[PDB]
């Protein structure tokens, strides 16, 4: 019943047969020949897999409700121990993240705005960057604690200084943290969590550093509700915890101390590590094609120019920023193997019969580069996104956020947040690295099923 697939080993199931080249391509390779969609057992855990876009939206977008439900990630859950908004299923799932999404866009008016914070932290970004000028400099962190400083802002209230003793000593975590989890004997752990639940490593080591990040929020919250201002709700923080309030009246509501507190860690776990990378991607992409870099800086001008802040409503009147942004996304990849679902009921798909809560990976990366929506489709080709009278083409493949009835809480959030942080730059400062553009290495340092890119180096010179 279940989708056909390669002959398990019994205990470690497939997993020998993934090392055969790239973890990723061997599941290139198990598809036809086993199809589009198929099962791997990793470790025990029987997994379909969805592969290529018309495969994946079939099932997650016309099978949205079946589809929707969140996957097992052993490693770290242990901590976020099945609350808060990414990692829920269930009616708190489909409420916390109902409340989630009024929370912003009713985030305005204020003050202050998402867009206004992060221009405030681009303003900081350009500022900081300033300094060095001309003077190389690996901006793989300023990038890390400027997306890093946004989610604080929406969920604390506030931006950090750069410098500042929690944040950089939160900042690590979090990046270690995510290190952590993507190593060996994490994904070790991830499989055989129940046998190795009871002994010590970095599965426990992991856990210490979140379970560190809790306690400065929890402390965070008392402070919150101290302060507590019903008339100026300052934040996430702040406005859950007055519609908790509004809750008290319910014998049996689904708003509680740990669906606040873990959903707080769980937006910097989002919305973290993945806008950063793409970011330094981003930069490092615009080396190697420093006349996309031209053709952008050119088109920054026509729109916007010497003086004002770069706004929001600009990327509908600039194409290929935008396409540009797009194909930065496509390329770069950087979920490749989605974060997991699982379905709801037992369901019927492609003739298959999957029972409840039969894991599911939406391959998107398969997306990203899939031939039948894409032509160069590995090659970084803002083309891409752009028609013949070079306007925006979006594409039904293009799915980085992933796509249905789970997409990416904050799309919209990191969509912008590319956009300006991307054109705050790139309007002050012209890109400038030691490194030859003829062979910069796209190449990523390692995966850990999670590409960084080759450490890099590049100058910002002024105006
Ligand atoms: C370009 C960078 C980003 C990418 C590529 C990205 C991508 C994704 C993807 C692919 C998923 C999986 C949806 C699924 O399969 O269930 C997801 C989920 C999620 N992401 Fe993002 N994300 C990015 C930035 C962010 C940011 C900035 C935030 C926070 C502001 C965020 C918060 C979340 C949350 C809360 C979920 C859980 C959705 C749910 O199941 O309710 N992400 N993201
Ligand atoms: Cl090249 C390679 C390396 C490691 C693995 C692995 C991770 N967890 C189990 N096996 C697979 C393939
Ligand atoms: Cl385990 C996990 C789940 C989701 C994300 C994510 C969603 N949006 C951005 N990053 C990262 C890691
Ligand atoms: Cl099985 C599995 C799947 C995805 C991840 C992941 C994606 N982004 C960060 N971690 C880790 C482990």
């Amino acid at each position: 019943h279940l989708p056909p697939g390669p002959r398990p080993l019994p205990l470690l199931g497939n997993l020998l047969q993934m090392d055969r080249g790239g973890f990723l391509n061997s599941f290139r390779r198990i598809r036809e020949k086993y199809g589009d969609v198929f099962t791997v057992h990793l470790g025990p855990r029987p997994v379909v897999m969805l592969y290529g876009t018309e495969a994946i939206r079939e099932a997650l977008v016309d099978q949205a409700e079946a589809f929707s439900g969140r996957g097992t990630i052993a490693v770290v859950e242990p901590i976020f121990r099945g609350y808060g908004v990414v990692f829920a299923n269930g009616e708190r799932w489909k409420a916390l993240r109902r409340f989630s999404l009024v929370t912003m866009r009713d985030f305005g008016m204020g003050k202050r705005s998402v867009e206004e914070r992060i221009q405030e932290e681009a303003r900081c970004l350009v500022e900081e960057f300033r300094k060095s000028q001309g003077a190389p400099l690996d901006p793989t962190f300023l990038f890390q604690c400027i997306t890093a400083n946004i989610i604080c802002s929406i969920v604390f209230g506030e931006r950090f200084d750069y410098k500042d003793h929690q944040f950089l000593r939160l900042l690590y975590l979090f990046y270690q943290s995510f290190s952590l989890i993507s190593s060996f004997s994490s994904q070790v752990f991830e499989l055989f969590s129940g046998f190795l639940k009871y002994f010590p490593g970095t599965h426990r080591q992991i856990s210490r550093n979140l379970q560190e990040i809790l306690d400065y929020i929890g402390q965070s919250v008392e402070k919150h509700r101290a302060t507590l201002d019903p008339s100026h709700p300052r934040d996430f923080i702040d406005t859950y915890l007055l519609r908790m309030e509004k809750e008290k009246s319910n014998q049996h509501t689904e708003f509680d101390h740990q669906n606040l507190v873990i959903s707080v860690l769980s937006l910097f776990f989002a919305g973290t590590e993945t806008s950063s990378t793409t970011l330094r991607y981003g930069f490092l992409l615009m080396l190697k094609y420093p006349h996309v870099a031209e053709k952008v800086q050119k088109e920054i001008d026509q729109v916007i120019g010497s003086h004002r802040l770069p706004t929001l409503e600009d990327r509908t009147k600039m194409p290929y920023t935008e396409a540009v942004i797009y194909e930065i996304q496509r390329f770069s990849d950087l979920i490749p193997i989605g974060v997991p679902h699982k379905v709801t009921k037992d369901t019927l798909f492609r003739g298959y019969l999957l029972p409840k809560n039969t894991e599911v990976y939406p391959i998107l990366s398969s997306a990203l580069h899939d031939p039948q929506y894409f032509e160069q489709p590995d090659t970084f080709n803002p083309d891409h996104f752009l028609d013949a009278n070079g306007a925006l083409k979006k594409s039904e493949a293009f799915m980085p956020f992933s796509i249905g009835k789970r997409i990416c809480l904050g799309e919209g959030i990191a969509r912008n947040e590319l956009f300006l942080f991307f054109t705050t730059i790139l309007q002050n400062f012209s890109l400038s690295s030691p490194v030859a553009p003829k062979d910069i290495d796209l190449s990523p340092k390692e995966s850990g099923f999670g590409k960084v890119p080759q450490t890099y180096q590049i100058c910002f010179l002024a105006r």
